[PDB]
């Protein structure tokens, strides 16, 4: 179990790695990754790639259901990481350093379609880099010297850790950005990001707080009212707020440097750029939010004098329904005891924790 | 905006910080933080603590909705970072280095209650550290040397950043563990974690993969079968699994180090411990998805092969056939892979809904419709990309002996464009590369005008 990292000399994290671990130098993370975000070391599948192994369109998850979210392939779904051709260093970090057979690295074809599911046809199946593992265990971290071919723009690198003591390999796609040194929009610099941070209800709004020389300045503020249920989808209001900022402001722009270079709102995470020489430093996002009391997703736990768990009972009650609860202790011991009571809502967020006391 | 960090000398990351950034050494993270996991720099609330400010129970969230989850307070809810008495470096990391009034640090009372919401009464309200900010901008990352009071066990430090140029303060509570010398289970080590990674269905199972001297060894494996709606909750099966692991194994135990150094299953993350000299060095988690899954599918009708660029933005008039309970996402891209339209549609089984997508740009060439399909719980099931084109408006067949009465249509003149001139004769727009002169005309710059301009001889030629 391991993953592609960049803690030492690694020139770019892997897609799954980024679902959990911010990037080296930009703090960026990938979004809505499913369970794999808890366990980026678990992208494990049948070996024998490319002749066999993970079927087309399941290369990025290695057919592990845990990582199914990774199999989506579009021009703007994924955090991309910059790279140059020639000799680069790729890094693996292991939580379990299995006897290793070899590591292999493939890069997408130069003219691949970033909006098709990743498939054998997407890749130059003659790997650009192969490292002998020699049927020994590796250290708990290694790096590799690979001759990254010449590409332009968005490309994917597939890193295949083929372990020796199992019939599985670890597959980490890497989302890279081949920028040929010539800086794109050098009078624009990133200053903040619109993460798809949560869904909003109708009557909420979301707005910018633009921080410059005289702290925040509301002349630069942009606000988007949420007036349909569809716009309340995180990825919908993110895109609409980016679009609105671009329309209403001129000293800052929102979106990704697309294939056209010039900033364009995407339907995921929209970075915010700041015109250089404009004095702006940073942009944040803020939000205006406009027994069975209401609709509640509830929880409960029993504790004692020594602050220890005994029992648990959820109950995502309806409105007004006064339901009965049987909880039993897993240690009916005497003395100081506590009963926590969590009153969330039917969307998760915490409203009220009320602790009682009792003695057995 | 900023947060308590440990990218350098920092002794400990703040609770919210750990919702997004894995801990300095252990690579640990808090779980189920809600929206704040995307923006830990934003735990912002009314200033004036403790006389006024964020009310009791809302201290750790600073009353900010985005960070409501933080207000939960139990003995085992949060990652606890280790700390010593005496001088320590507390480190803030800023995204907006605001003019600063002061920083203050409060520690909980030595005998506070970790199962009561955090409250003024939980703290020594005489701050154990104060740093006068001087009403100047800090650098983007700073550290304060603070004389941490002597304590023992689970303690919460509240780091209050009081901002100079607003009515707000950033509140970052910090969960710490005072264990100095006095080794806690030195014959036991952490080797992995049961993170509550996902909900599971009935028929699924979840099991361990223990890695030691000879690779993985299934004699230590424990498997939990999800046989109940309740056990499918990510917190529940994490607890039940750690409990089963402890029943059946002896060289490894799962759960948080409690108050008595006893490894005990909790209801969030359950760490996994490995007995000294047993050989075991790492435990992972794995899942069998043997819950029966409906044969999901989506079908998109109404996509044309070609769409003629009209006056208004091009529109897709599609309808969707949904098999299984699904959530859909569709995105239109153009042949240079820029995004122009999207349609989220949380459908249900057999439902047939109308989609109408509008291209932010109606320009000619090859376009793709990306159709992404997930189930009621948002697991990606399949992606299909359908192709279509945009064609320019087909110019009608020619007729008569010219194309425009000059200057009409001036913008479109190209090699072969015949026009009727004011003198009554017909001229044609010269070929490459004179053809660009034909587009150059104005009532002030009247050259290149057929039969009138000083230099029409270049751009145009008379027809016979």
């Amino acid at each position: 179990h391991g993953y592609v990292s960049a803690y030492e000399n690694g020139v770019a994290e892997g897609r799954a790695t980024l679902c959990r671990v911010p990037a080296n130098d930009t703090n960026e993370k990938n979004t809505n990754c499913g369970g794999i975000e808890y366990e980026p070391q678990s992208v494990e599948g049948p070996d024998g790639f490319p002749e066999t192994g993970p079927r087309d369109g399941k290369i990025a998850s290695a057919e592990n259901s845990l990582a199914a979210a990774l199999d989506e392939q579009t021009a703007d779904r994924w955090v991309k990481r910059p790279i140059q051709s020639g000799n680069q260093h790729f890094e693996w970090n292991f939580t379990a350093n299995h006897i290793t057979k070899d590591w292999k690295y493939y890069i997408t074809k130069a003219d691949w379609n970033p909006n098709q599911p990743l498939a054998r046809d997407s890749f130059d199946l003659n790997p650009f880099c192969v490292v002998d593992g020699g049927m020994v265990k590796p250290p708990m971290r290694v790096s590799h010297l690979c001759n990254v071919p010449e590409r332009e723009g968005y490309q994917v690198i597939l890193a295949v850790w083929d372990v020796g003591d199992t019939a599985a390999s670890f597959y980490n796609v890497i989302d890279v950005k081949f920028d040929g040194d010539s800086p794109v929009l050098p009078d624009w610099n990133q200053g903040g990001q619109i993460y798809p941070s949560q869904d909003l209800n109708v009557g909420d709004s979301v707005y910018t707080r633009v921080f410059g020389q005289n702290g925040e300045n509301v002349s630069y503020s942009t606000e988007l009212v949420i007036d349909s249920e569809e716009l309340g989808a995180a990825n919908n209001w993110s895109h609409a707020l980016a679009t609105k900022i671009n329309q209403e402001q001129t000293m800052l722009q929102a979106g990704q440097l697309n294939a056209e270079g010039v900033i364009s709102p995407i339907y995921g995470t929209n970075p915010i750029y700041l015109k250089q020489g404009s004095g702006l430093k940073n942009v944040e996002i803020d939000y205006k939010i406009n027994e069975a009391t209401g609709d509640i997703k509830t929880e409960m736990t029993v504790y004692n004098h020594h602050h220890e768990s005994l029992s648990s009972h959820s109950a995502e009650l309806s409105d007004g329904q006064v339901e009965a609860a049987t909880m039993t202790l897993s240690k009916s011991e005497p003395g100081h005891h506590m009963l926590v009571v969590v009153v969330k809502d039917q969307q998760g967020k915490v409203i009220e924790q009320n602790t009682l006391d009792f003695h057995l």
